[PDB]
């Protein structure tokens, strides 16, 4: 039982180049086993840490800056955690592949799941085409994140702590004065079940199983125990009395969050996983799927000598504990100021999405299924498919196309596409039964615009169940080889992922 609020919060370093000049830039990061101490009172726990670090070392770039980084693999050829050999397929057991989550980036450098390899490279996946991944940045400063992404154990590598924040700044900006340096801090939450010794539990089985049943089995779902921000259990975080950023990003497997401050005050949004919002929102409470990103403001400015606890109240597997989950981590502001707080939090953040849109070259209905496999397991699907099955999301280069998100099943699921930010239209309930029954789709009142939050450009969104989800999206500025899908990692695994082809004609 782990006392709460005794460590300090890490803050990631961030990574230095190996090379830079004005033309590149560029960096190696090495995944390693290593160990670190999670909480004061924990024996040091073993990770896969990027660079040796959990998180890994926070990357700093510009918008535009022409960036390289390879990304090696020194891993063990075996798993800490438990793998299961039915959910795939002669292949390494051990598999990586880094995703730049949010990323403009080519295909060949986004991380496809079949673009693996295994320690120096020596065996690679049947879409690999290169060590050195290029990031050009062409995008609008925002909050991305990297991670692991290689077929059929994204969730296992990413639960071993491979996870980074990665951050655009774009020059543009700082005209705005919104905090920066020690006053702009990335917050990276991942729930994690720690067993007496320090090691991490993950599940190696569903609940009481059936002795058919694969041994390793996935499970559909994890809900950690604790929740640790930039790898420590419960932290704290000494703050001066002043306006701070926060880069707020869900890294965990399963866990939804819906945080508070536990004073009643308030956040201030100012960009969403697709940079800044047109206008800042006042908030007292947001929704945090995986994969999610909020670029928050907090004015601890008339709180000086306080502790107030970033909280959360949405349940995992139950109702939140007030002693356990129910914490993120603790503001304590008693650092005193190293300066006047010269920073704003203005109302105008940036233009608005240009309203002439493109006009719309199709739309794509897509439903949210699961099947049950052959031990009984409940494999997640988009739209019926399965990875392996041909390509359907076949949108054309420089083209908009509207998605129609269907959901009928009992929870929501936090839906990413790679390479472009998209506009969220509105969500609209239905008729779960009669669309189960029938294949239509009957709506049970209007169609809800998203809230402020989703105004702006997101990457990853929560289609809740029981509702049409509908987004829209340029598809660009490349062409190639990238993916959909369910980013509750254990669903992603087991199948709730599909090829998304962007054609060049
Ligand atoms: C919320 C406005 N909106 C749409 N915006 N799309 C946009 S705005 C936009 C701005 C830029 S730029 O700012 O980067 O240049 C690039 C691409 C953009 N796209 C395409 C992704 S598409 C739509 C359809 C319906 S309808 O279906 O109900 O008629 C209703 C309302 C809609
Ligand atoms: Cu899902
Ligand atoms: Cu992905």
């Amino acid at each position: 039982t782990l006392e709460k609020f005794v460590d300090a919060l890490p803050i990631p370093d961030t990574l230095k180049p190996v090379q830079q000049s004005k033309e590149k830039t560029y960096y190696e990061v090495t995944m390693e086993e290593c160990t670190h101490q999670l909480h004061r009172d924990l024996p040091p726990t073993r990770l896969w840490g990027y660079n040796g670090l959990f998180p890994g070392p926070t990357i700093e770039v510009k918008r535009n800056e022409n960036v390289y980084v390879k990304w090696m693999n020194n891993l063990p050829s075996t798993h800490f955690l438990p793998i299961d050999h039915t959910i795939h397929h002669e292949e390494p057991e051990v598999k990586t592949v880094v995703h730049l989550h949010g990323g403009v980036t080519p295909d060949d450098s986004d991380g496809y799941p079949e673009a693996w390899f295994s320690k120096d490279f020596e065996q690679t996946g049947p879409y690999f085409k290169r060590e050195v991944y290029h990031y050009p940045n062409q995008q609008r400063g925002a909050i991305l994140w990297y991670h692991d992404h290689a077929m059929a154990l994204t969730r296992l590598n990413v639960y071993a702590g491979l996870v980074g924040a990665y951050i655009i700044h774009d020059p543009k900006e700082k005209r705005l004065k919104l905090p920066s340096d020690e006053y702009d801090v990335p917050l990276l939450i991942t729930d994690r079940t720690i067993n007496e010794d320090g090691s991490l539990f993950y599940p190696s089985a569903p609940e009481n199983p059936s002795p058919s049943l694969p041994n390793p089995s996935i499970v559909p779902a994890f809900c950690g125990e604790t929740i640790l921000v930039n790898g420590k259990v419960w932290p704290y975080l000494e703050v001066e009395p002043r306006k701070y950023r926060f880069r707020v990003i869900n890294a965990s497997n399963t866990r939804t969050y819906n945080l508070s401050l536990d004073n009643g005050g308030d956040f201030i949004q100012i960009g969403s996983d697709g940079g800044l919002l047109p206008r800042s929102v006042k908030l007292n409470s947001f929704s945090l799927a995986p994969a999610e990103r909020y670029d928050i403001i907090i004015d601890f400015t008339a709180y000086e000598g306080e502790s107030i606890i970033l909280a959360n109240s949405a349940g995992c597997g139950g109702d939140v504990n007030p002693e356990t989950d129910a914490n993120i981590m603790q503001f304590r502001v008693t650092k005193p100021l190293a300066q006047k707080d010269e920073s704003r939090k203005p109302k105008y953040l940036a233009s608005y999405p240009s309203v002439q849109h493109e006009r719309i070259q199709n739309i794509r209905t897509l439903k949210l299924a699961g099947t049950q496999d052959e031990y009984g397991r409940p494999v997640l699907l988009l739209n019926n498919k399965r990875w392996h099955d041909p390509v359907t999301e076949t949108p054309k280069v420089g083209t908009t196309e509207i998605w129609s998100i269907i959901n009928p099943t009992r929870g929501t699921h936090p839906i990413h596409l790679h390479l472009v930010s998209f506009r969220v239209l509105d969500r609209r309930p239905f008729d779960i039964a009669r669309y189960q029954e029938s294949g239509e789709l009957s709506y049970t009142g209007p169609a809800v615009p998203p809230p402020p939050s989703e105004k702006g450009w997101k990457d990853t969104i929560q289609a809740h169940a029981g509702e049409v989800l509908r987004i829209a999206a340029t598809f660009g500025p490349y062409s190639g080889r990238y993916v959909w899908h369910c980013h509750i990692l254990e669903h992603e695994d087991y199948d709730m992922m599909r090829p998304m082809d962007i054609t060049d004609p």
